[PDB]
């Protein structure tokens, strides 16, 4: 048998004090009153006495919602420490107005504060009456702040530390403790989302709920947001300074919800068909037709903005969904000659033809557009888009192919085969670069599809899919640069000229395959092709009747191959699937926001001409205050009606019965 | 390593299919077995250039079916040099129906269970590499084995 | 503006009429019995008139549980047709008590019942009331049933004859009605489970009422059995005759929950374990070698079981473990000489050798224990059973090689070399044959899987996904043989003589593949291969400069890979997904009920030696009525502590409420 | 006639559907406490 | 709400028509240039009182 006793003992009631506990826990009135005053005159019942669950009169009182035994008990004196905590958590308003009127066991950490919990509770009642005090919340230090005060409180107790940081940020980032005392709630919703953010990164631990909160501040902008019943209110909150100024705020703390907002989103679709009144409503032909016309004619209005703006088609370019479509045509312009450029050879270095005559301009236009937009913009906005890195890349091999040609134009007259030319000859590197840049000139398009409604969220999904890529590579190429080891350390003893084979071909790129793990980098392009079959079989063979050896290549070549594509590749297959159904929900979202920044950069006067054309305050704040005031209203009145349209619900409903009980039969009887 | 277990599970009924498909062909086959001088280069075995030899022992049989998984076992190889057309047609199909389980119905449903699997493990995933990480913490923590080889010795 | 009115115009109540329903809905029962005794004096207000939602003051009583002025109105004799169809929808007990002592719209269909709909209820306390009386169902005909009343009634009214099927059903699957008023619930639970999942076949139209009724008959028989407390209990329910009859009986009707119960599992291990006590608490070590020495000692055992079968040894088989033990063990050495027997090739029909010799004697005991299970089984239950047609299979194969080697021996004595053999020689159809029947026996193993927790309900899995591969094949196969039609009738023009061959060879399995579309057959053939890659491109070449007929073979031959790999193949990848989740949910209950049928196969005396050496009731029914009744018991019980732990229930509290109220009020004023 | 047999039977099933939240409770704290000062003001 | 649906409806209470989907009157056009947002609000609100 195990017996069961009470290993941690503590001091139990007498029959008089359960039996005023009773009472209290009843609410019955009459016999709490006479048990308090027998006990000012005999002493015999303890009015602090605690329960076995630790809750005391008091704290009993508060939690059936019984406001005349709270006034009762308050009259009489009883202990009051830390009741406040309790009454607020409650979300009860007549308890905290009773206790504001006015080391045990707490369920509240030391750090907490009343207008600290009732920020916690999010209860906009209670916490206006905290407010309407001169009550305060220290301020946070700096989320990588190094001063003697934060290292020595992380030092002397790192737990207490963060707790109290962590509470201190629930209640600042409360949705009611913003809609009161914050000059601007949607300056100051942004900002202490992004600082969350931040202190979810720094932080490790306690990552989620700095996630969680940092979401709730999103949310609280975007339902004020939500708020607006006119175009002149949205209007005037997205073009407030601290035009679509605050719009841009937005963007800059990535609130992709408040961008992505319906009425937001068709203020922007209305500035964006700036020409087309009605381009919401029309037939899918009429809008192919329309935009196809304004492609062909790009150059007309280009020359046009060039020669006098102040006109029917100068300023007709200045439209951002006229500009958009230009700038797709000129592209497109370029990528078509970039297809007829492959349509003499023998000539070392010669003189540009005249398809590479009409690229060059796009060439330098593409790269004075990019050093503007360098300037204009800055450095690290720059840095930020990841799409210049491939723009930078396609410059760079443009211009070391500009480079390349005029030294092969200079140093090179006659006209020699190519069957006889160095291998390093400059014509040769110059046209490899070349096809490189086309290949991704034509890839760039990619970023288009953002502009689309059926291929935007797709390529949303493709780019984040591609993390789950990156990360799968990284143990891909451990697996296969340990197999490769393997593989040229077992053969690398007979490794053959060239002049032995065949057709004097070495490698794996002849008809017969060779050599396929003689060197280490042919040995990695070996393995890398056997992931798509194109290696053959008898690679893993040798000259030599070694049976054993070539048993053990070939054993290692198909332990690479099982590993590579049985269960490697697999892998990756449930990984991006997990990806995939994890980020469909907010694919819209993330696409609109994206949309959002395509249509914004095509906002600005910089940058109108595509290439090569592009080389030849009181008052204000008081209408923002207004609206935000009516703002903080509706979406108070909101959050309250959602948040009324448990069992301490019935248990407040049998108090209540039980004290209308015990007064009728006291008054009757 | 959570998946493996699936993949250790699944690789029992397909060596189960690859032993009962090698039986077959290697019963079909080894009458028609050729000596190595016969071949073009002296070569015989599937990894020769000229695949010659799939089915004529169980060994061979087992890597030839192996090797067919990854597509480099050529059709050729179901071929013998008499005119035994229904023998020829026979083998090769028993080489089809070894291709069609382990490729159509084996690996799709391996898949399968690697999807369902990951999908089951994605929720414990911090937990577990937690606990991994506190273990491999906690190995560093004692005062033996501070110096990396060869400074141990 | 749209003008809204009624265009289904009604009777407006009278202000009076509508100030009674007031009264009525308030529960204020001194200003109801005024109305009534007022209105038998001046018969101004109708006492059955409706509410704008139809409901009179009868109904109106009933919804909010007013017995008091249920009772009043009753006894002014108020209209009370439908009435107690309202209070048994309501399970109210009080209202069904007072109802029963005593062409309008309503809500229930003519054909609905008292009886019926409390059994639609499933309330056990209303079901009881009314079987207290004499209250009977009629009886639904054949699932399949040709009398004229039924033919009838499908030709004059097919919806009214399917929704009082439908009733009926739901009337007799109500587990509370089989509880009471059934001689043996759960032999009632697995048969109306059984005609409910046939009528659900049957039925194409409402399928998902059927299924859910039937699988709510499998939850009560489970239930039922969960409510065991005592293995006496347990015993005495699964041994009854209408030993393990009842559980026989239960695997009969699919009842897998039932079957795969915990303490059903439990019981059937320990009957499994015969000889072993303490095979469930073992290392793995221990039970793998016991397992190898009784497979080893198979022989030895069976030899035993032979010459005495009362001995340690001689009965030591008749276990159930033991017997399965020694059938694996002695298909173990089966399939071992399967593979020795291919370790003179000459000679034109040769004596078997003492491998095959060996072989014999397994083949001929498989096809005498086959016949026998025929035999003592019976027809229907061996055809239903799919392994059986592999073994099947199998024995006509092996059957047809020992036909052909017997021909092969006495129509050929020389011994001339194999490569001038005949195609169709007897000794090469025998071997093929031989070949296949190998495969089929080793692939005979997966039904073992059953057997195993880890390979079990693997197997089930891929079991279940085979019903997916089945149906993709077929459109696969449709596909196939398109792309099959158009190649051959392109190119059968172009085919070309084996002699014109390099090699002598034609077809695609030659080392330089040719006519692969020449014909139907081989552009079959051919087009399969293509899923795998075996077949190459240039087969789409012709002899002739036909390039027009080479681009169109070749694109049709892409088409076909693009369908076939990129969609075909995806969406069965896709499929398989889909199903696999859907079957993992019941995957361990399907698996239980498999080694359940899997562990009964061995309880039977007959089939004992495997092969080779095969070929070498008042008181019970008492019994069981009194453990039902106490199952019973225990059942209602818990089913209604289970549903005890709505709006209805506030409209109830706030009647009661204002009932007490208007009491008080009248009492003192 | 058949429309209008419908829409009853829709609406009947639809109200039994919706009969078949916080504000709840507090109206059934609103009914008790004016019951209780009714009696408080009735006796005393 | 049918209750109060009815109680209204007996009564002369009637509903905007909202105008074609794809309207291009000098009404439709002025309410959107004016304002967007509360001409779409409204006419979702038509059409949710109509559904
Ligand atoms: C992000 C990209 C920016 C940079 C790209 C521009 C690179 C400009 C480089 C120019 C050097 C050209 C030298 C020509 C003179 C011949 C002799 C010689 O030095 O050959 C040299 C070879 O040099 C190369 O082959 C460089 C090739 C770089 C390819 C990068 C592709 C990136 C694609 C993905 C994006 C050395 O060879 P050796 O010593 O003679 O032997
Ligand atoms: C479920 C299986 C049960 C049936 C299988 C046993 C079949 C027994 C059959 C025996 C006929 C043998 C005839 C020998 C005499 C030679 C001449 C001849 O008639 O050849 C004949 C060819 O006949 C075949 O090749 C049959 C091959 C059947 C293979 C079935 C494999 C099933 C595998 C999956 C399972 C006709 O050829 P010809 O007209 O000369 O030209
Ligand atoms: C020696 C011989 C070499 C031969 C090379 C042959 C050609 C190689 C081609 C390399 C492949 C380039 C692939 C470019 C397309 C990437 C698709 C990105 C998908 C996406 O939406 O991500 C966006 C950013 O992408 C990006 O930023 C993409 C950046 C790609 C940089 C590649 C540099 C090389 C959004 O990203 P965001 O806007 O949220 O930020
Ligand atoms: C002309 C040359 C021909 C060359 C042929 C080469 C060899 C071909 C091999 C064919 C493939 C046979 C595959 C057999 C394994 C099937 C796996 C079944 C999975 C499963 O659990 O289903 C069970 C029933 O299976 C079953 O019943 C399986 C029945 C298979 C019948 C095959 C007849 C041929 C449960 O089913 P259950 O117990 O619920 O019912
Ligand atoms: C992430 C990285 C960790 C994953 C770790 C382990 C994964 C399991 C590795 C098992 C690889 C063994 C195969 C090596 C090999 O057989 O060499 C062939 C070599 C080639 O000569 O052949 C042999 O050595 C012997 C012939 C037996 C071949 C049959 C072996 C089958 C084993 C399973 C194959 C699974 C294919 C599934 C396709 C649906
Ligand atoms: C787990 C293990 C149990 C799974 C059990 C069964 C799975 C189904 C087995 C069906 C295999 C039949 C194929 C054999 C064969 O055709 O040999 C070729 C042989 C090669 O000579 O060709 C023929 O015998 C006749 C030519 C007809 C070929 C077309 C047959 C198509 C059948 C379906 C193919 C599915 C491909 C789907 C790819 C998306
Ligand atoms: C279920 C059945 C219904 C499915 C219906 C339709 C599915 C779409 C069919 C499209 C097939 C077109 C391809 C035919 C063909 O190109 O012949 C080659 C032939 C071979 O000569 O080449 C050509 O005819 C012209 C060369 C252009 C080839 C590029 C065409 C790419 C089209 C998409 C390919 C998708 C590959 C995706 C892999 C990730
Ligand atoms: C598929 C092969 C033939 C490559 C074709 C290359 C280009 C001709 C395609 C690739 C991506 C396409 C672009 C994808 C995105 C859009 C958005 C599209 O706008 C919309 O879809 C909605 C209306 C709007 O833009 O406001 C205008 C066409 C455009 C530039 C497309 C123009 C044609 C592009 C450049
Ligand atoms: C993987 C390759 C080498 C093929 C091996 C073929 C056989 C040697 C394997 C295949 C399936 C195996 C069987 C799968 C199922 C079982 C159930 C297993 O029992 C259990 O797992 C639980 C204990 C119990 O049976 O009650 C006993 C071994 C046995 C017959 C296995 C015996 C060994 C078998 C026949
Ligand atoms: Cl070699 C290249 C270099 C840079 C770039 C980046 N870039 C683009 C590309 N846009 C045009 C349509 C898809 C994205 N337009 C530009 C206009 C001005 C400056 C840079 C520009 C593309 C290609
Ligand atoms: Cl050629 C063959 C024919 C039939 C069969 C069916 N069969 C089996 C197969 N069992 C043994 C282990 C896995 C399933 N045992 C038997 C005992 C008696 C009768 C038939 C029997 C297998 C192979
Ligand atoms: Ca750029
Ligand atoms: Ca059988
Ligand atoms: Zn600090
Ligand atoms: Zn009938
Ligand atoms: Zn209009």
């Amino acid at each position: 048998r195990i017996p069961l006793q009470i290993v941690r003992a503590e001091t139990e009631l007498s029959a008089e004090e359960k039996a005023f506990l009773n009472a209290v826990e009843k609410g019955d009135y009459a016999t709490v009153k006479q048990a308090l005053q027998e006990a000012e005159i005999y002493y015999n019942v303890n009015i602090n006495c605690m329960d076995p669950l630790g809750r005391s009169a008091l704290l009993i009182a508060i939690e059936n919602e019984n406001l005349e035994i709270m006034e009762l008990l308050l009259n009489h004196s009883v202990y009051v420490g830390d009741a406040l905590l309790y009454a607020i958590r409650k979300e009860v308003v007549g308890a905290v107005e009773l206790l504001l009127s006015y080391t045990q066991f707490s369920e509240f950490t030391p750090d907490i504060t009343p207008i600290m919990l009732a920020a916690h509770t999010n209860n906009y009642e209670i916490i206006k009456l905290l407010v309407q005090k001169r009550v305060t919340i220290p301020r946070p230090h700096q989320i990588r702040c190094n001063c003697v005060e934060c290292v020595s409180s992380s030092e002397v107790d790192s737990l207490r530390h963060s707790r109290s940081r962590l509470n201190i940020y629930k209640a600042l980032a409360s949705p009611s403790l913003i809609a009161l005392s914050s000059e601007d709630p949607i300056l100051t919703a942004f900002r202490l989302g992004w600082e969350l953010k931040e202190l979810s990164k720094v932080e490790n631990e306690f990552k989620a709920e700095y996630e969680e909160l940092s979401q709730q501040c999103k949310l609280f902008a975007k339902d004020l947001l939500d708020q607006a019943r006119s175009s002149r209110e949205l209007e005037i909150i997205l073009n407030h300074r601290d035009d679509l100024a605050k719009l841009k705020v937005a963007i800059k703390y990535h609130q992709k919800e408040f961008v992505a907002q319906p009425n937001c989103q068709q203020l922007l679709a209305t500035l964006w068909y700036d020409g087309f009144p009605g381009w919401r409503r029309k037939h899918w032909v009429v809008k192919l037709l329309t935009c196809m016309t304004i492609g062909f004619l790009f150059p007309m209005l280009s020359i046009a903005y060039l020669i006098s703006p102040r006109s029917n088609l100068g300023l007709f370019i200045k439209k951002p969904f006229i500009k958009f479509i230009c700038h797709t045509a000129s592209y497109l312009t370029f990528l078509f000659m970039l297809l007829l450029a492959s349509q003499d050879l023998h000539v070392q270095g010669p003189p540009p033809t005249v398809v590479e005559w009409m690229i060059l301009p796009w060439v330098l236009g593409f790269i004075w557009g990019e050093i503007k937009e360098m300037w204009d913009g800055g450095f690290t906005e720059y840095i930020h888009d990841w799409w210049n890195l491939m723009d930078f890349a396609m410059n760079s091999l443009y211009l070391a192919t500009i480079s390349l040609k005029i030294v092969a134009y200079v140093k090179y007259n006659g006209s020699r085969p190519r069957e006889e030319w160095e291998m390093w000859h400059p014509t040769l590197i110059a046209e490899a670069l070349f096809a490189i840049s086309n290949i991704l000139s034509s890839l760039r398009l990619i970023s288009l599809f953002t502009a689309n409604s059926h291929l935007g969220p797709l390529q949303i999904s493709l780019g984040r899919m591609l993390l789950d890529i990156l990360k799968f590579l990284f143990i891909y190429c451990l697996v296969l640069l340990a197999f490769a080891n393997g593989l040229n350390q077992l053969y690398f003893y007979y490794e053959t000229r060239a002049i032995d084979e065949p057709n004097n071909c070495k490698g794996i790129r002849c008809e017969k395959q060779n050599n396929a793990f003689s060197t280490l980098f042919e040995t990695l392009q070996s393995l890398f092709w056997s992931v798509f079959g194109l290696l053959n079989l008898y690679v893993t063979n040798v000259k030599a009747r070694h049976e054993f050896t070539e048993f053990v290549g070939a054993t290692m070549f198909g332990t690479y191959n099982v590993i590579s594509l049985v269960v490697l590749l697999n892998m990756l297959i449930a990984m991006m699937n997990n990806s995939y159904q994890l980020i469909a929900d907010h694919a819209d979202i993330e696409w609109k926001f994206a949309r959002t920044k395509l249509w914004m950069s095509y906002f600005d006067e910089g940058g109108t001409l595509p290439p090569p054309f592009n080389i030849i305050s009181l008052i204000q704040n008081q209408h923002y205050q207004e609206v935000i005031r009516n703002l903080v209203k509706r979406y108070v009145a909101a959050m309250i009606r959602n948040s009324k349209t448990t069992e301490e619900n019935f248990k407040e409903l049998k108090q209540d019965i039980s004290s209308f009980r015990y007064e009728v039969l006291d008054l009757l009887g």
